[PDB]
């Protein structure tokens, strides 16, 4: 399940950067950006394969990709944030 | 024959999710949710066609709809669990 909705303004500023890159279709900093998210554990709503894609939200100072991501769904405004490597998700509200 | 009664708290958590959806009549995750269960091998009591319906119990980690299902009958609380693709069934006790 999804934890609830969070305003974009209440998430780390790097989440705003990632959403801006998704709207322009890149370029993305990481090679993994844009790959399909399988939702193997069924935390998000069940959908067809390819419905979900994953993008990095940079963690300042990290050497690796870290634990923060945005998962897009195919529906309008359907974007989920995770700050714990896919354990929990919140829907992002871009209007606040 | 129904193989016994099982407490709802003993089943995987997704069985509770499915029973909640059945109570609200969905919307369901799969298009096959809510089809008639034919009871072809007569494991459950014999009834007219249409008496039983089947619903998916999601299995996290599976690549398919998996083997877990809830079958409803028309009587109150008549809900059966199968974890083995219709081989065996237990009546669910929602009070424990």
């Amino acid at each position: 399940d999804v934890s609830g909705t969070v305003c974009l303004s209440a998430l780390p500023p790097e989440a705003t950067d990632t959403l801006n890159l998704i709207a322009s279709d890149g370029p993305f900093p990481y090679s993994q950006d844009g790959v399909v998210f399988q939702n193997r554990e069924s935390v998000l709503p069940t959908q067809s394969y390819g419905y979900y894609h994953e993008y990095t939200v940079i963690t300042p100072g990290a050497r690796t990709r870290g634990t923060r991501r945005i998962i897009t769904g195919e529906a309008t405004q359907e974007d989920y944030y995770t700050g714990d490597h896919y354990a929990t998700f919140s829907l992002i509200d871009q209007t606040c």
